[PDB]
């Protein structure tokens, strides 16, 4: 994987501390590598995700994710288009009384779980991308 971006199993991952709405950071994501706002498809993933946002040493509290309702039923997509093979929602999310449709990762549970946010929220990210 290039200088500045990780491997993962097959593929290359990087967290990057520029604050963009959920649609923006996805665009960002396959514009620069042909890839997409991460997606967490297994509790090794989410781990090894986790451990790499804290590796740069962000103070951010929240930290885009690939995953969001794009009907606003609570129907959950990757926007990498992947299965939902794998969930990690804090306590009380996802939102059913103040929803949010796009996710985001909480400095509050090391970046382990999940809370449904406002797409229009500006927060860092990360991508993943093969090659």
């Amino acid at each position: 994987c290039p200088e500045g971006t990780n491997a993962y199993r097959s593929y290359c991952y990087y967290f990057n501390e520029d604050r963009e709405t959920w649609v923006d950071a996805d665009l960002y994501c396959q514009n620069m590598n042909s890839g997409n706002l991460v997606s967490v498809l297994t509790q090794a993933e989410g781990a090894f995700v986790a451990s790499l946002i804290k590796e740069s040493g962000t103070d951010d509290f929240n930290v885009w994710i690939g995953l969001h309702d794009p009907k606003k039923n609570r129907r959950w997509h990757w926007s990498s288009g992947s299965l939902v093979s794998y969930k990690s929602w804090g306590i009380g999310a996802p939102s059913s009384v103040n929803p949010g449709y796009c996710v985001s990762l909480t400095s509050s549970t090391g970046f382990q779980k999940w809370k449904d946010v406002p797409c229009e929220d500006k927060f860092s990210f990360v991508c993943k991308f093969k090659n």
